């Protein structure tokens, strides 16, 4: 059985030791993409507008900008306006300039008050190419080898991001952003795929806790490496080379054995194991993944828990809020949920942690709801545990999602259920505003009784603990 055959094997090797770490270097260099768009915009000190009689003034006094800050309009900085040569202060469309050194998106493509809807559908669009990405990748990584994606997703990857750093205009900048967050969506998903293939069916937990650790790793990196590097280029070129570096490495990390041995060849399965021994259908179809009626529940309730925790988590970093310190204490507070759930698990089911941390987040956010005028210090806590558990959250869904997939599609699912989470991403702002202009902290209420349901509903999962991973229809075991 495909269980005995790993076993001859090694289950943990060198080599495996070796891939993990290549991997989880993709993972992390895929954190550094998604938190890249902050950093990448920042408001600059100051920005004001330009007049005929103004430039000229400025030819004279275009030394040390401030001074034709302090001149200039005061907006009663800049709220977009601008001084007509008791005089007129009308705003302007054009002619702005700016006092800050650092470098910035916003500096460069001029995003202003009027301008800053599109500062926002930046991070949109992505989120949108982040779910066309899963939806295209994962039909893309079924019907064609996984490594191969993985290593043509990170091509991609790489020259997107290059192009996007060398942007003359914004219209190729959001084409070319929307292409990047497509391929790194497809090459982090694919790397997960990969990394729960190949090890057995004891030390997953850890691989997924680990990948997660090399994550919040990244994003602690991102406050630290965005110090030095200061030109928006160098950060941008910094995100996308080791991308190249990925691509580099084909020899070592073969193909995956199990999807391999899936009647397509078999016999080049046999040839990858005895590489690894150096120590000792035509295509997924979205009926196919729906017609049968547990696994329709099963994806039904987890496309509903990646869509509720997606939205609360956004909620709520939404109502949080220096610009590096602030970032490196959010870096570092994620490690400890991650460490829980590593001693967690083998030790009670997996579903139940998850149920725990989903009903942790809807007290956070009833208990936040109420006490609008109370000191800060409670309130600030008990939002923080709240993310904390959604966060806690995250990493045990996407271990939970892997196994109830099969394995004749797992690309598929996985990819879907990362696609409601990607929608629901982009969503979650407008319905924040709307829920927040007619009162105050009811969108709060409605994300606690959202996350309480998702709690509930996950206990009527199969618990997914020791049975390996299924095999084509073999996945409706119950
Ligand atoms: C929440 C994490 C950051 C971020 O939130 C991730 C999430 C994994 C799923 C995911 C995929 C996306 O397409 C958007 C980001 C995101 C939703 C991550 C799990 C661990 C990690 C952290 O612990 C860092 O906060």
């Amino acid at each position: 059985s495909f269980d005995e055959a790993l076993q001859r094997v090694g289950e943990f090797g060198r080599f495996q030791r070796r891939v993990f770490l290549l991997l989880c270097l993709t993972g992390v260099t895929f954190a550094f993409l998604f938190v890249g768009v902050v950093f990448l915009g920042t408001q600059p000190d100051h920005y004001w507008c330009r007049g005929p009689s103004a430039a000229a003034l400025a030819e004279r006094c275009g030394w040390s900008p401030e001074e034709e800050w302090n001149r200039t309009a005061p907006a009663s900085r800049g709220r977009c306006q601008r001084y007509l040569l008791s005089a007129p202060l009308v705003p302007c469309r054009g002619g702005w300039r700016y006092a800050q050194a650092h470098s910035t998106i916003v500096s460069e493509f001029d995003l202003v008050c009027v301008n800053a809807w599109m500062l926002d559908l930046t991070q949109a669009i992505l989120n949108l190419g982040f779910l066309t990405g899963a939806f295209t990748l994962g039909y893309a990584a079924d019907r064609y080898g996984r490594i191969v994606i993985y290593l043509l997703s990170c091509l991609g990857v790489g020259v997107t991001g290059v192009v996007v750093a060398f942007a003359p205009n914004f219209p190729v900048f959001v084409i070319f952003r929307f292409l990047q967050g497509v391929f790194g969506k497809g090459t982090w998903m694919t790397c997960y795929v990969i990394v729960t293939e190949i090890v057995g069916s004891k030390q997953r937990r850890i691989v997924g806790i680990v990948i997660q650790m090399f994550f919040t790793l990244g994003i602690i990196i991102l406050p630290g490496i965005a110090y030095f590097i200061p030109n928006w280029q160098g950060i941008q070129l910094a995100i996308t080379l080791p991308s190249f570096l990925f691509l580099l490495y084909y020899w070592v990390v073969p193909e995956s054995p199990r999807w391999l041995i899936t009647r397509k060849k078999g016999d080049k399965a046999l040839q990858i194991l005895r590489r690894i021994a150096k120590c000792n259908v035509s295509n997924p179809s979205f009926l196919d993944l729906v017609r049968t009626p547990q696994m329709r529940k099963c994806t039904l309730i987890l496309m509903f828990a990646w869509f509720t925790s997606a939205v609360v988590y956004q909620g709520l970093v939404m109502r949080l809020g220096n610009l590096y310190i602030d970032f490196f204490i959010s870096g570092v507070v994620e490690l400890p949920g991650a460490l829980l759930i590593l001693l967690t698990i083998e030790r009670l089911g997996r579903r139940l942690p998850f149920a725990a941390s989903n009903i942790v987040a809807g007290v956070a956010c009833l208990v936040t709801a109420f006490l609008p005028e109370g000191i800060a210090w409670l309130r600030t806590t008990v939002a923080t545990l709240g993310r904390l558990g959604i966060t806690m959250a995250f990493e045990i869904v996407y271990l939970v999602n892997s196994e109830l997939y099969p394995t004749t599609l797992r690309n598929f699912g996985v990819s879907l259920c990362s696609g409601l989470c990607d929608f629901g991403g982009i969503i979650a702002p407008f319905l924040l505003f709307r829920l927040a202009a007619v009162w105050l902290e009811l969108p709060l209420i409605i994300f606690g009784i959202l996350a309480s349901i998702c709690g509930g509903l996950v206990m009527l999962l199969p618990e997914t603990k020791g049975i390996a991973l299924p095999e084509t229809v073999d996945d409706v075991e119950k």
